[PDB]
């Protein structure tokens, strides 16, 4: 999984994903299709009064509840507004499900490990233990969100606060 050492010696690699890819602001992401519950719209996010700030808020999907993350908060992204934030892609791991406030889903690609090599390591607010990947798709680049890890390393800090038995 991405976050540190990522150096791929491209010798037992998954070597080829397909990946559901969005835009927000003005880059690029992708998601591993398997990983996607559905899409839906910010219309109802909940922000609780005390939920940790990286979670903007819970949000009402096609028939229950999720935690959503923001990624101004999460990644520092420009701008995030209520016109160039307001899509939302759900998301699901083992036993636990979130998601992500977007401005639309772009496209759906394919993506090999060969690819999937850099990360926006940078002086954003994204620590490095669920860092996200970098790759390139022909000319296109996609910021690979390491969701396999995101709400498995955050879970301990989420629910401390967003458990809704500490609402």
């Amino acid at each position: 999984m991405t976050g540190m050492t990522n150096v791929t010696k491209l010798a037992s690699e998954p070597s080829g994903q397909e990946f559901l890819v969005f835009t927000l602001g003005d880059e690029e992401y992708g998601i591993d299709i398997l990983k996607v519950q559905e899409i839906r719209g910010y219309d109802q996010v909940t922000r609780i009064a005390n939920t940790p700030a990286f979670i903007k808020g819970v949000t009402n999907l096609r028939g229950v509840i999720v935690p959503i993350v923001d990624l101004r908060i999460k990644f520092s992204q420009v701008d995030v507004d209520y016109n160039d934030n307001t899509v939302v892609i759900v998301l699901n791991l083992g036993q636990r499900v979130v998601g992500i406030v977007v401005d639309g889903v772009s496209d759906v690609l394919s993506l090999t490990a060969e690819q999937i090599r850099p990360a926006p390591e940078f002086a954003v607010t994204l620590s490095t233990e669920y860092l996200t990947g970098l790759g390139a798709l022909g000319d296109r680049m996609l910021i690979l969100v390491n969701i396999e890890k995101l709400l498995n390393s955050e879970e301990m800090a989420l629910l401390d606060s967003a458990a809704s038995e500490v609402a």
